[PDB]
Formats: C-alpha cells, structure tokens, sequence
C-alpha cells in the first residue's frame, strides 16, 4: 500500500517503474504500483 511503499524507500507510480527501479507491491487500491 502507500504508506509501506513509502516507508519502505519505495514510491508509487501509474505508469512504468522508473529503469533503475523495480516494482516491489501495489499502492492506491491496487492501481498503482511500488518502485524501488
């Protein structure tokens, strides 16, 4: 969720993860994605 992609040094997107970046979880209801 967002508060744990955020705590955990990631952050959410709706689009593609940044390249250096990977998708670790969901964020927003399931419609975003967690990056780091």
């Amino acid at each position: 969720d967002h508060y744990n992609c955020v705590s955990s040094g990631g952050q959410c997107l709706y689009s593609a993860c940044p390249i250096f970046t990977r998708i670790q979880g969901t964020c927003y209801r399931g419609r975003a994605r967690c990056c780091r």
